[PDB]
């Protein structure tokens, strides 16, 4: 049932469109939205997994649940204000649980044919990679990160005009930097990353071990401006500690749909094209949509105020398909197209395999354990991430380790046992890759059969809606690059696997549960991404645009909901939310979310890893 | 003059548009035609420089000429029985001239911060490629290129059903090839070269190697099918003998604007949208053009037929515009849409930089001389192709050595001062790259200010219109390269240059001087192309669609006539001109151009080689 009329309609239940929905319900006393959403769930590219294992261990029909993230899968206390303000309005914050990013340096490192952990790049002034690749001189002997870490100290120095003086450095200072430092007289955002380590005289052989070794080669090798590059490459320094729901992000969106109402959420409904009825001064909304049958349906409705929470490639659809766009003036609609090629589509993938047990492990390898965060490769799997069966344990020992206490033996034992018992539970591996590597796996995923364990249905109850399975050929090349990854021989096949490819599609060949926007977005060379946004709040009069795209912080669902505030500030009246939460607060919602985990994971600790602890 | 109706409108003066104008005049008595091109020149693709530079030599107002080449440069007198055909028909065969590949080994190559020759790459088993890669020891002691024709005989082997007899293996053999052979039971026009290779065992070491070493990474890192990629990377075999034109391949365009009459061309036209006019069944031509003064104009006009001889890109903007196309049902629009998607775009670059005199002799370096061919690099660079000028003897000298003939000490001693000479005469080096590379070169040209040699008006008394100069940080960049590849200090300043990147724009903000397409095109992953060429021959009554896209022979003019010619037949009557000329002639068009040209040479040897030659 799509109502007659609305007085705002939003296009995307994305986290842009959803989040519009709830602060204009909240605290505009709007009643008269509804969501419109092409595809069959809410959530958009966070996309997270809960999948029930037959527990099929010897003294155990019981079940074990194994979180797996499609899309995002982490954030921060810091530097993410809307995000936090956001998490503590709606009372997610005791779901919080560690992000770990290392494994004491047992992670793997594959380049160049060879097989080697963290720790042992490190060894004899980090000669390996002075022996993998063909290095000048002045390359040699440092820490790869490190050479994008002093890059970025130069290109401070040389620009004393910009104050780089604030500890937390957020969308603003990204901003200014991108915009107003500059190399050699020409500001960062006309610059390439790879023109701009070239210029400065850096080897290619050592732009390639950058590139590789920093796992996403799109800010090297896209269309990408090197401004927003470092954005992105500066924002996983060796001592993050990143966080997660238990959950999944997804805990987030759905979230979301509770507070609004699934009444006023319409799946399968996509918006097609936009025009203006100047008679009663309202958009009117052409749709097509999909019953629950396979019923096929198109059909028409006004809003007053129209919300397209969308990101590039969508909303050139809907511009090229819209009277609304049309009838505008020549030289204005191509501002305005020109306007959205502003931003560079990012492809991304993630490719998960489930395991009934975990084998990078001590037991299976005979090497030390593996335990969290990228495993990174200039295979085609560009990174890989382990994922283990949820167990409050296991978070508990997590909390305890992003506290940089000293165990006594006693505690340092328990650790050491709960390190070793989540390989014996199911597991699952992201293979996690973006621009240069994600056309590997596509035509990969494409060809031939899909992969399915025989009896699957015995091993996995009920298979979740948005699982589609890796193809057989994705699973058996996944399967060589990580025997070459984690150095072994043994690597049994996956109980179950899902494959994803964020690539934005323009062939009307493809089922809707298999059309996937642009993984991320990043501005372009030459884009004045101030300009651009504040272009984007309201492109014509009541029609507005807003999501991750186009934002102050791409990448990220901060940034979603920062361009969409502007939605919020210049169309309905509402402040930041950060600000609106430090109003009626009394302090930030970074220092609350701080405060509440602090007390959520000291008595994780105390009741699980130490009774005793501080 | 923009007549108000014609019988046949073509949109596009490239070859395709030139080359149906001028065998519908001549074959089939259509004189009420015109030609339509956005640009201010004809030709497209194809798009020679005839520079006259300054004799600044000591004995010397007189002039030396330097041909370069934007654009395509070579052909061959197999496989291209329609451009044969047609070099005959519009007499141009004594304009052939040799168009080498290779030094005799002393070409350079450049990988992994390393440089050296084709012939040190030859020494001790190929020792080289083994030590700069972490190769597979199948993968070792044997030459890259022959990696490539030994995986081709292996498909050629399991695939017996497929008759692989054919000593001339043109664009018939190269369609059954992908779309009939199989590896592991899915045809070859359903893989990626990629995927294709690493399922057979191959190191990414080696996989790396190869799309290093071959030039061309886009036939594996694309989108485009291993069968097509196959027919490009088995196109310069070791004993190739390419030629080209004297004055370059414009010489081709221009000589049929010629026969065609400049004016039926309607330069700076360019066809925005086309509509039917049910009433008169006839299509309407809405265009905008710009006279010599900028004075924009917009219009219309009517034609019986429609002749567009335009690439993907191209063909998806009228799409989008066009009544005639939107006017069509939902699900033939489509599947039309969906049909234009089936090629992939393939972007190109050549940068062109001319010197006073060449600097990669043995007089200049102290290395063994560099003469003709790629020499290829994993820098950005990808291939570097010299250039030099004009000069006759050259040629004959060139002529000689295309024989396998064992000149005495007399008339080894001439060859060998007539190959020094040439570097102390202008010359010019193209950089000339695909995929990957272009990012690096794009956002370099478009940064910062042009190069322009001081004084250059005194070096080059008129500079062609086409020349767009090379940014100065283009020329820094490629100047070091170039001491990497060629191993010396010594890289002097241009005396002019030109960047040219063949990559398709959707940006309303760039001149007309500087929009151009995609470089060339080659089949995606699981197109049919069998059914989609004829699907496009005439994909609407009376409108037709033709050109190197969406053709049999990607990346040549052969296609581009290929693909016309199939219009031609079905739109006119006309068969294909490869076998009219061998009907007019009594034999094919490829012995004809092979005798005309072995009589040319043969008079060019004696007269300036070697007096008493065979
Ligand atoms: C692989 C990956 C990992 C990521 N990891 C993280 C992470 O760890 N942390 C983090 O903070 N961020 C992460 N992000 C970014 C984060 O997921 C996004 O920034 C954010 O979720 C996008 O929200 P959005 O509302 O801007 O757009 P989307 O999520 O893309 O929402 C747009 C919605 O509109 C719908 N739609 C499109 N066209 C139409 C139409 N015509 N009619 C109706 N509906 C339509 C789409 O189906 C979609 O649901 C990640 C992104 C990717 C791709
Ligand atoms: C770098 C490079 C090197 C190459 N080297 C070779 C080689 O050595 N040998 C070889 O055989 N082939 C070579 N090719 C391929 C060859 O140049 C092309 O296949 C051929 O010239 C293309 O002809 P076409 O008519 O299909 O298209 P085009 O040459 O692209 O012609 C299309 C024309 O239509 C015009 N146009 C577009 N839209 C409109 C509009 N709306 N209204 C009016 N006009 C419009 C364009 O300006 C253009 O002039 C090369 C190609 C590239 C990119
Ligand atoms: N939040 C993203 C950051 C990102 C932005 C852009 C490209 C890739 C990644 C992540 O965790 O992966
Ligand atoms: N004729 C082209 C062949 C080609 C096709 C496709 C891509 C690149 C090159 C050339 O000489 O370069």
């Amino acid at each position: 049932s799509i109502p007659k009329e609305v007085k705002v309609a939003i296009v995307g239940a994305g986290m842009s469109g959803l989040y519009s929905a709830w602060r204009l319900q909240s605290e505009a006393n709007v009643g008269d939205l509804a969501i419109f959403e092409r595809s069959d769930r809410t959530g958009g590219r966070l996309d997270s997994d809960l999948i029930e294992f037959k527990d099929n261990r010897a003294g155990a029909g019981s079940t074990i649940t194994v979180k797996e993230e499609q899309g995002g899968m982490r954030f921060l206390f810091e530097g993410m204000d809307d995000l936090m303000a956001l998490f503590l309005k709606l009372g997610l914050e005791d779901q919080i649980v560690p992000f770990p990013m290392n494994s004491g340096g047992n992670n793997r490192l594959y380049f160049r044919g060879t097989s080697f952990s963290v720790n042992d790049a490190e060894q004899d002034d980090y000669h390996i990679w002075s022996a993998l690749y063909n290095l000048d001189p002045s390359e040699q002997g440092v820490n790869p990160k490190d050479i994008i870490n002093v890059v970025f100290n130069r290109i401070l120095q040389v620009n004393p005009q910009f104050d780089s003086r604030p500890e937390v450095r957020g969308p603003e200072f990204w901003q200014n930097f991108r915009l107003q430092c500059q190399w050699q007289g020409e500001p960062l955002y006309n610059w390439s990353l790879w023109d701009l380590l070239t210029d400065m005289g850096y080897s290619q052989e050592c732009i390639t071990m950058l590139y590789r070794v920093l796992g996403f080669n799109g800010t090297f090798l896209s269309k990408m401006n090197a401004g927003v590059a470092y954005q992105l490459l500066e924002d996983f320094p060796a001592d993050v500690e990143f966080r997660t729901f238990k959950d999944g992000f997804s805990t987030l969106p759905n979230a979301l749909v509770d507070k609004i109402g699934k009444d006023k959420i319409h799946l399968q409904t996509s918006i097609d094209s936009i025009a203006f009825d100047k008679a009663d001064s309202k958009y009117v909304l052409k749709y097509t949509k999909i019953d629950q049958s396979g019923q096929v349906s198109e059909g028409k409705f006004k809003a007053e105020k129209v919300i397209l929470g969308l990101p590039r490639l969508a909303l050139e659809k809907l511009f090229i398909a819209s009277d609304a766009f049309k009838q505008l003036p020549k030289k204005r609609r191509d501002e305005l197209w020109d306007t959205l090629q502003s931003t560079s589509n990012q492809p991304l993938l993630k490719i998960n395999l489930y395991y009934d047990t975990a084998w990078w492990g001590t037991g299976m390898t005979g090497r030390p354990a593996v335990s969290f965060g990228p495993n990174f490769a200039d295979l085609p799997t560009g990174s890989v991430y382990p994922f283990y069966a949820l167990n409050d344990e296991l978070a508990a020992a997590l909390m305890y380790d992003e506290r940089h206490a000293t165990p006594n033996p006693d505690t340092q034992h328990k650790l050491d046992g709960i390190d070793a018992a989540k390989y014996a539970r199911p597991a699952a591996l992201t293979i996690y890759c973006d621009y240069l590597n994600i056309n590997f796996w596509s035509a990969l995923q494409n060809k031939g059969e899909l992969y399915h364990h025989p009896h699957e249905s015995e091993l996995v109850e009920s298979i979740p809606s948005d699982i589609f399975p890796a193809s057989e050929a994705v699973v058996q090349q996944a399967t060589q690059f990580f025997k070459d990854i984690f150095n072994t021989h043994y690597v049994p096949q996956p109980t179950l696997t899902s494959a994803r490819i964020w690539e934005g599609n323009v062939n009307f060949n493809v089922p809707e549960n298999l059309q996937f926007g642009f993984g991320v977005h990043q501005w372009a060379i030459g884009a004045n991404d101030k300009e651009v946004i504040e272009d984007l709040v309201e492109p014509l009069p009541n029609l507005f645009t807003c999501g991750e795209a186009y934002s102050d912080y791409q990448g990220w669902v901060e940034g979603a909901l920062r361009s969409t505030d502007l939605v919020l500030q210049k169309g309905f009246g509402l402040a930041p939310l950060s600000e609106v939460y430090e109003q009626d607060q009394g302090r930030s919602s970074s220092e609350a979310i701080q405060i509440a985990y602090r007390k959520i994971s000291n008595k994780m600790i105390m009741e699980y890893i130490d009774p005793n602890f501080s």
